[PDB]
């Protein structure tokens, strides 16, 4: 798993990325088939959003999330992205 996290019109922070490399490193343990991984957290107005694409085994897995706590809206993400991998686990 190799993470890229890029930000866009927004203070991009050691802990924003160390909280998102966080995530990501107890994800792996349920889903181990996870390649490539982009990040992208950002604001629009009021809104912060947080937006990731896994590359997995013949599949990709997308999602996004937003609230006015750009942490929250990580945590929202992955709750997504877990809802997804689970699924596609299951196909596989
Ligand atoms: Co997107
Ligand atoms: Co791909």
């Amino acid at each position: 798993m190799q993470i890229n996290i890029q930000g866009h019109h927004i203070d991009l922070t050691d802990s924003m990325q160390d909280y998102v490399h966080s995530k990501f490193d107890k994800l792996e343990r349920f889903f181990d088939h996870i390649n490539h991984v982009q990040v992208i957290l950002r604001v629009e107005k009021l809104r912060q959003i947080a937006e990731a694409t896994l590359h997995v085994n013949q599949a990709e897995i997308h999602a996004h999330a937003d609230d006015e706590n750009m942490y929250a809206a990580i945590d929202s993400l992955v709750d997504k992205l877990v809802r997804q991998l689970n699924k596609h686990k299951e196909k596989l």
